[PDB]
């Protein structure tokens, strides 16, 4: 496949062109024209890049690439190491940020719901679906469940959360700021990846169970999902590598 | 003391005028004129408020108040309950954000340094001081040190940091975004309150020990220090109340 | 350093040659001659092996390697996957079994003692040290201490143990069979890693507190200290990786 | 019945003499010639023995008796108390080990298959049957079924096992070393009583669900079934006593 | 000692005369005047009486004797066999009920707290002391702790109890009716011997852990302690005998 | 149906006013007048009440209601929660105690006998029927059969009962005090729900097999049968709900 054909293929599968974002979606750094072996992971860290070079990948696809709004375009320190590892080896880098969080099937938000056992039912706002657990359980049990399914112990705050959690809303990664919107919609628990100082007061004062189950942990689902989608719908050789990040 | 007097007293001790901020610094909600019993804390949470009410406080002073830039001005949910507890009881709410982060004597950044045994020596950027531990220790020992001093286990990332940590930079609260700037300046360790997904790659790729010691935990120092200053320089009856927040 | 050189350095520090074993101690699978980066772990599993590859290790060092007496020589299944990862990448695999259980300073046994707060005072038999807890406590209290220090709830049988445990014998890993020898010597508790059906009768009928604290959990001690020893005594770059194992 | 007659009766029903074992099968300790009341249990522990004395038994029959190969012959400590209790009271001790594991009808392996709802279909190796659950289920439901049926929560490692378990191999007691042969055979799960450190690597790297269901827990079926068969086929009064053992 | 002397001596030690009871406390069935050898136990069942005869005792002392309020006076069945064994052999039968449950030193309630490691701190109601575990633990562990100290697995209902148990109330024997009084006083656990249908709802709806640890299991303590007290304070020969009872 | 009419219908089918009881039989807490949907169960616990609320029930009928003789009338803790749920939602509570144990067709005693396979042949006293198993069996087998039909392992004491059980007497619930009455009449076994310390002695000394099969497990039959009887003879929608209770 040509690198530009692959950009167009996933752009169309994820209705990318239609979504405003904090960074460029699609081909971020151009490499050789022909793409046959693909390495993907949550973030284009130096460590993922090093696996793509070790594996002889032609392209790398991630949910967090470079060139974020507000960033300095200067190329030094980390940025110089990353771009040189890509450019010298002719590796194509693609990033799909909000389109891969939102897709109904392959997105981070839909995959978390499948992994945690939540029946999606509607959407509170663009990146915040809500639904119900198919097996309603107490706040403590839900924490252990999230810990067993993502393999990471979440920050659980449920000082004033309901006795049993049924209705839930969530947003993967750094979606702590949607907690009020979810509490205002009416839920039993709100789940996200990161947490901030104010997030705790929102859970306490609004009567809900809150979980920060990890930015990286809650965001392996979509890129892994898109990687499967590529292996089943093309002849590409796509390998998804989960490189652990505590955050 | 009069409410407007107290405002001008603390505004001048913290050179507040000369500091751009994300929210109004000073008297945020006007209550009775005469102030004598003051309750303070890290954030004007409903819980700190109900303590002010139980203690028959005339004013509450915090580091995190209301009216953050970009916030919806409508008064509903939590803002209604909070503002009603203050206006109905004639309690003055005062808040100081960045000026209480930076003051060289009473600020959260100077009080963390005192607490962890760091000799301040310069400033990399306005909210980010640098200095040297008085007793250099290996990354593991500094993590245990931070946890004993703050009473909270920090997230520590030292995959690629020096054998012994001597030079340190820091920013209390959510200053994770200052990590690359500390890296370019040159430090063995960077400490702040919260953590983001990109912060972990900044720690590994630039070879430094990183600690996320908690937003609330790294921010009890300054408003506690200011409360002492008030009890020591005025006849005001000030009680600092620490309400645990895991974030 | 030269792979054969690193083999002689550790053999001599651990007095390996003078100790008969169930498997070869030293370089078990040869790789590239020049070793500078090493990854270590309790067991040369496929998981550790994959982390060694990913981090560009030239050698892997473990407490449990391959070629155990009685095992079939044929290379198939897990053996084939494991040997290939090592051989295709020129990675040296070394292992030290009994020699790393027993070394007075760096061994598994002496390191468990320091972690648990036991003053070593002697040995009942070659892999069975004896000593006393610096702070004597009841059986139940000791169970929570071992759980807190090792990060794993131990199986505790104390149906007939003394009211306070002071004198203790122990043997990391699969040493449940040394319990009768410990009882005849005279101790209040026996601690090991695994448990067997007969172990519980031994505990009960001989009046001691028995603890099965984890084969893996009790054997991260030696390999991690041996890794600290190499970083402090050579210029090799050694990283210990703990890959959790329930047993 | 005459003590030696009962020996011969059970030796024949179980085809004992044709199975090489690690300890003597049959009458291990002679007692009064005339047998009428018999107490049975998993292991000839001091507790079962004291029970047989209290009930006035003339014999005891167990799965685990004495005299294992390589054990010291000397009679001291536990052996002295156990042998004294039997000899002073003229109580006959019988033990059948591998024969009582294997009998197609009354054996521990067949009894466990019946308890867990597994249709026996063949034999992988002598002590390791295989079959299919009459009701296939995911690995978590099976952990719960085993825990419900055995009365003990098993250790369940299934991080890489199939979504639904149907084909199963098992060996009661200490059969962990048989897991690799079951993998080669091709099964979705392997169940045994104990666990060892290498067993967890075998489950993960070969993709199967593994369960250490308890050594004593998985071995009550056989001696209990034998006890039932004697009450149905002789005029003997045989009682089975389950004396709890968590291993 | 004269039988009437021994009665007077235990009455005063236990402050018996000043306690209303459901049966006569003291000498219930008179026998020979001179008492030298005494056998004791929880209940004057036929099995106990029979040991008294075999052992040639002059007297038997229990916690549960005869003549309970409400009982038929007619002497037939069990009562005839029991009374014949005592009268024909001239054996004295003494029984102390509530006095032996309540004595602060020798009573069933004080002996259970010492067996279980509880520091007695006061009394909720006449037969229900309250106290704190010197080693607080979760409800599951306390269950295992009760099992091991008593030698019998208790029924543990802890669906809604606290995460850690510290304050506890108890009443040996059939004291399940006191669970609501304990819940009203404020406790993390209530322990007794028997259980009733309603006892479970009290536990669940009042948020405490409940344990039915055995009527007989929890009442060996008092009569055994009075037995050691007689042996230490007189020249009598008293043997306490535990005859197992499941309830 | 009108609430006072339903009361009447069941009072007459169970000949209730004729039976004197420990609590009022019939409508115990009046609710809305029109009843159409009804939830039933063994005891009016908070848990059944909350189900009745979830399900929109107009009435709840149980075997155990409130207002037992001797109980305090005050409404607090548990009674307040329960009564508030009923009264605030206008749910009628009806309860029938002894008339629901005794009815020849629908009662707990007759329904247990149909379940267990016993032909009822007459009665010893009011709540204690007697009969014979259609298939006589040893007491061990009877234990296993009771466990299979009721779903709970019973306590079986058969130390001294007949080799085979044929004639049986039984009382569901707390009927242990009837065991001496069954023995004098002449039976092989006596079956009830709960057990008490003295019941074990009655069993041993009177030579009968005794089974405590569970107060809750033996009392589902009646209210379940009454609920079917209401669905078949009225237009009411009745749902019997089993809320497990181990006692
Ligand atoms: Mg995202
Ligand atoms: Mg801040
Ligand atoms: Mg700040
Ligand atoms: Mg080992
Ligand atoms: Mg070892
Ligand atoms: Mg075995
Ligand atoms: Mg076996
Ligand atoms: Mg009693
Ligand atoms: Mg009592
Ligand atoms: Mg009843
Ligand atoms: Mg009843």
């Amino acid at each position: 496949m040509k690198n530009t054909e692959l950009e167009q293929l996933i752009n169309e599968k994820l209705n990318s062109a239609a979504i405003s974002d904090y960074a460029p979606n699609g081909l971020q750094v151009e490499g050789k024209e022909t793409v046959q072996k693909i390495v993907t992971g949550v973030t284009a860290s130096q460590a993922l890049l090093d696996e793509a070079v070790r594996l002889g990948a032609d392209a790398v696809i991630v949910h967090h690439g470079y060139f974020w709004k507000g960033e300095s375009p200067v190329i030094r320190g980390m940025k110089r190491n990353r771009l040189k590892t890509l450019l010298a080896n002719d590796i194509n880098l693609y990033g799909w940020h909000l389109p891969l969080d939102a897709h109904p099937e392959l997105g981070n938000n839909a995959q978390l719901a499948a992994l945690l056992g939540i029946t999606v039912m509607g959407e509170i706002e663009p990146l915040v679906p809500w639904g119900e657990l198919t097996m309603p359980v107490p706040g403590l049990e839900l924490a252990s469940w999230i810990e067993a399914r993502l393999g990471r112990k979440p920050l659980w705050c449920g000082d004033t959360g309901p006795e049993v959690v049924q209705r839930v809303a969530w947003c993967t990664g750094g979606g702590q700021s949607f907690i009020d919107s979810a509490a205002r919609f009416g839920v039993d628990a709100f789940i996200t990846g990161e947490v901030s100082e104010q997030t705790i007061h929102s859970a306490r004062e609004q009567g809900l169970h809150f979980y920060a189950a990890g930015h990286h942990a809650t965001e392996r689902g979509g890129i892994r999902a898109l990687s499967e989608w590529l292996n089943e719908n093309t002849d590409l050789d796509v390998t998804f590598i989960d490189i652990p990040n505590p955050a």
